[PDB]
């Protein structure tokens, strides 16, 4: 430099620009030049850093300590900033069609593209000087076990201490990640709450955000994630959805692997034989519930590898190896009870950050569906910081409120949850909320049919399409994604996992659920287990294999309505197939793999013959 305006060394309050890898320093310094932070804090990932940052946020009123628990915290946000906003979530590529198929109707439900040109304008409208008066935190994080050949590293720059704290839980972060990275490639993650000081607008609930300018951008060819205006969850914790789904799915396409919205669980039978299963459900269908299920069948054990995302790659032996890229659970809080999820309740008792849940007068947490009586006299403060009663119109916790907890604390965390080589997947489970027509469980007829079943997934929010549970998350053209899945069948040695589809939520003719669910879902898993083992416990139907008469263990369940629960009606499925046909033609069109259209034609024909 000729002057003093490019070297940010004097601004570093922890760490050293001289200690960073070359490309890390350039990423850090270049963005400091643009965003103009008062300070640069290079995170070390220490407990000391963590505790002090927590106490600082506490003193500022950004978070509250929950006194009932061990080292637990509560953040209440500005009500404008409570969730991911897909309309403000975009992927930038040279051509639109690389990001999304071109829909015949004109409006895509499979993603949202922005031109390079439009993003540049948006970027320039947002980031210059955006961190004035704030600390820029530098988060070196690994997605996956540090030593895993399947793990990927990112650097996230942020002006939110809430993000730092949450990222510590959700990823492996700190000095060891920088040491592991060296001069290797990393995903560039830039985040700002978009409120430079002095504040131009009112600070609501001590929660910095810029709703009008909120934009969550992905530049896969630049390996960059750029997010502005939201401090919340999947908008700000850049490793989770942005990196481990959107960027990663593109990388996976390029490199021969898969990045998927799937839980990973290990299940052991009463004979000591263990299998790993993956399952993709929409974000309201019992995913965390299944991942840390407490099975009701004697002698069965379920252990949790991950509850949200899976990175999967065939090894030289042909086994589909999976890792959980995350280091914690960012779970939806309402609906979590000792009934629905006893192991979740146990996990979140300590070292856990809660966001937008209710607080009890004795320093505890509360939300809809917690199904836990309070002592008389104990009162509730809602997520809106106001007195609340169980009979009031509005809920005490926001529907998208969250716990943010360490994975290592789950009482049934799998002993291989951090194994570098990953765990061998033997089955993949798709599923949704369908009150009618769709059986409790069926098995895909082939890999190609299995990919179709994934592609055809629909779930009651109105029943909407959500293929592979990836609708908000495709890093690239969904048709190409289908092609990618299909190509797995053409590599020699590959042991293709059996594919199943589940529906826990089928109802009778008056609104009553047909299946008790929760821990009883172990009875369905047992069937899958046996089918993987090659047992003839199946009956052929037009939609795939279903359990034979008496194949399902229904002991202790009373009078289960088997005929309704597993009923398949021509009328319903004629409608179903036409709807899938119209959806795929519109939304995928020219990019629809031949094999998928073939499976569609085949299903239609099987239905026509019943
Ligand atoms: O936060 C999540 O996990 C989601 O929205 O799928
Ligand atoms: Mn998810
Ligand atoms: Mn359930
Ligand atoms: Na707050």
């Amino acid at each position: 430099q000729l002057h003093n305006g490019l070297d940010f060394s004097a601004k570093v309050i922890q760490g050293s620009l001289d200690s960073l890898p070359q490309e890390v320093r350039k990423f850090v310094e270049g963005n400091a030049q643009l965003c103009q932070p008062e300070y640069i804090h290079i995170c070390d990932g220490s407990e000391e850093e963590y505790g002090r940052l927590l106490a600082h946020m506490q003193e500022e009123g950004v978070i509250r300590k929950l006194k009932k628990y061990d080292n637990c915290w509560l953040a209440l946000t500005d009500p404008r900033d409570v969730a991911r906003i897909e309309s403000k979530t975009v992927i930038i590529t040279q051509e639109q069609r690389d990001t999304v198929p071109i829909p015949k109707s004109g409006q895509s439900q499979l993603g949202r593209w922005m031109s390079e040109e439009d993003f540049e304008k948006a970027f320039n409208a947002r980031f210059p000087g955006c961190m004035k008066g704030r600390t820029m935190y530098v988060i070196p994080f690994s997605m996956g076990p540090l030593g895993s050949p399947l793990a990927k590293i990112g650097i996230e720059l942020t002006d939110s201490p809430y993000v730092v704290a949450s990222m510590r839980i959700m990823t492996r972060m700190g000095t060891s990640v920088l040491e592991a990275l060296g001069d290797g490639e990393f995903i560039k993650c830039l985040h700002s709450v978009g409120c430079p000081l002095p504040l131009k607008k009112p600070l609501v609930n001590n929660w910095a955000c810029n709703p009008e300018l909120t934009l969550i951008a992905h530049l896969p060819d630049r390996r960059e994630i750029i997010s502005f205006g939201s401090g919340y969850g999947g908008n700000s914790l850049l490793g989770k959805k942005c990196f481990a789904l959107r960027i990663a799915s593109r990388l996976a396409k390029e490199e021969g692997w898969l990045a998927e919205h799937m839980l990973i669980l290990g299940i052991t039978n009463p004979e000591g034989k263990k299998k790993y299963l993956a399952a993709a459900f929409p974000s309201a269908c019992g995913k965390t519930n299944l991942a840390m299920m407490n099975p009701t069948l004697p002698g069965w054990k379920v252990e949790c590898v991950g509850d949200d995302i899976a990175w999967m790659k065939f090894d030289a032996q042909g086994n589909l190896r999976a890792i959980n890229p995350e280091n914690g659970f960012f779970g939806v809080a309402p609906g979590t009870s000792v009934k629905t999820n006893p192991n979740a309740i146990k996990t979140i008792q300590k070292n856990t950050i809660f966001t937008n849940v209710a607080e009890t007068s004795d320093g505890g947490v509360y939300w809809e569906g917690i199904d836990e009586p309070l002592a008389p006299g104990v009162t509730i403060t809602s997520w809106k910081n106001k007195e609340w009663r169980p009979q009031d119109e509005e809920p005490c916790a926001h529907p998208n409120s969250r716990f943010c907890t360490p994975a290592s604390q789950c009482p049934i965390i799998d002993p291989a949850w951090e194994s570098p080589e990953g765990v061998p997947i033997e089955g993949i489970i798709f599923g949704g909320r369908r009150p009618a027509g769709v059986p409790l469980v069926y098995e895909a007829l082939s890999w190609q049919h299995g990919v179709f079943v994934g592609a055809a997934m629909r779930s009651e929010a109105v029943i909407m399409h959500d293929p592979f549970a990836m609708r908000p998350f495709f890093g690239y053209n969904f048709g190409k994604y289908l092609a990618h899945w299909l190509s797995m069948a053409h590599r020699p040695a590959a042991k293709l996992p059996k594919i199943f589809h589940v529906n826990w939520f089928r109802k009778d003719k008056n609104g009553k659920f047909l299946w008790p669910g929760f821990g009883e879902n172990s009875r369905v898993l047992e069937w899958m287990f046996g089918r993987i083992e090659g047992e003839d416990s199946a009956k052929l139907t037009p939609i795939g294999y279903v359990p034979k008469e008496d194949a399902l263990n229904l002991k202790g369940l009373g009078d289960v309505n088997v005929e309704e629960l597993f009923g398949i009606s021509k009328e319903f499925w004629e409608k179903e197939v036409e709807e899938i046909d119209k959806y795929l033609e519109d939304q995928v069109n020219a990019d629809l793999p031949y094999e998928i259209e073939r499976e569609l034609r085949a299903l239609k024909q099987r239905i026509s013959q019943m």
